[PDB]
């Protein structure tokens, strides 16, 4: 993990051409493995903020502004309907034309660009992919003749302390939900919610206005969906997965986690 895919990381790097680093775009900071960064230095990249269509659009634009004014190219797209995948390869070939254009004056022919893809577990390396060579085959994948993937397993990072961090990407679903207490993140959520969101939580739970204890709010939410156990008894497990499902299924709409700046 923290060695293993790392360094197939790192052999892999020495046979691409550029870095296609997928973010959720939901948290296009706290979903960027600072482990997989340090290796990738020097090597050209894209980051591609995945999921866009999940995220919110105006704070989406805000992320894109913040990482090109510090140099880096990004693009917002959506892996499933392949809003934005268009500008991946023309971007590529910006990127790399001065690389190949002295390769050329050298006399070595020009080759299919080749990317690698890396990023955080479930970020959506696969259905990109996928999606790009237009086949089931998520080793070099073919896409037309102008580029080769290379894919790589899902990867975090183990000083990951910050638990606001943690939260984020338990949240939108980085992690196995089986290694963790879903529900203090369902809690994480139904704060954030309340926060940012609360016209939306109100609507999707019919609430006319939002209990003051976070407590009386699960119990509203368990009541309201049926999610009993006890001949009675709210069961706030099947509460928390309500919470969570409703939250990665944009039953609360678009969510941005965290802004720039
Ligand atoms: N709404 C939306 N869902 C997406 C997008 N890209 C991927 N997904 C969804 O996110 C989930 C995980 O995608 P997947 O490609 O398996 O992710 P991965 O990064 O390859 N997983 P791993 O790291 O485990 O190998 C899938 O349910 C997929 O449909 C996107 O742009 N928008
Ligand atoms: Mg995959």
């Amino acid at each position: 993990h923290m060695a293993k895919a790392r360094r197939e990381v790192t052999e892999k790097l020495k046979l691409i051409d550029i870095v296609y680093e997928l973010v959720d775009a939901r948290i296009p900071m706290s979903s960027r493995n600072p482990m997989i960064e340090d290796i990738l230095k020097n090597k050209p990249r894209i980051m591609l903020l995945n999921k866009a269509d999940k995220a919110d659009a105006a704070v989406t634009q805000q992320w894109k502004e913040h990482f090109e004014n510090q140099g880096i190219r990004s693009l917002s797209i959506n892996s499933v309907n392949g809003q934005g995948l268009n500008q991946i390869v023309p971007a590529s070939k910006e990127i790399l034309q001065e690389k190949f254009d002295r390769m050329r004056a050298k006399g070595v022919k020009p080759r299919a660009i080749r990317a690698l893809i890396i990023g955080i577990p479930n970020v959506g390396k696969s259905t990109l992919i996928n999606r790009l060579a237009k086949k089931n085959i998520a080793q070099w994948v073919k896409v037309g003749k102008e580029l080769e993937l290379l894919d790589t397993p899902g990867i975090l990072w183990p000083k990951f302390e910050d638990e606001l961090v943690g939260l984020r990407l338990a949240v939108t679903g980085a992690i196995k939900d089986s290694i963790i207490n879903l529900q203090d993140v369902a809690v994480f959520g139904l704060r954030f919610l309340e926060e940012h969101y609360p016209e939306r939580l109100k609507e999707r739970y019919g609430l006319d206005e939002i209990p003051e204890d976070i407590a009386e709010l699960f119990d509203a939410i368990g009541e309201k969906r049926g999610c009993l156990m006890s001949g009675g008894l709210i069961n706030y497990d099947k509460t928390t997965e309500v919470i969570i499902r409703d939250i990665r299924t944009e039953k609360f709409g678009r969510l941005s986690f965290e802004q720039p700046t």
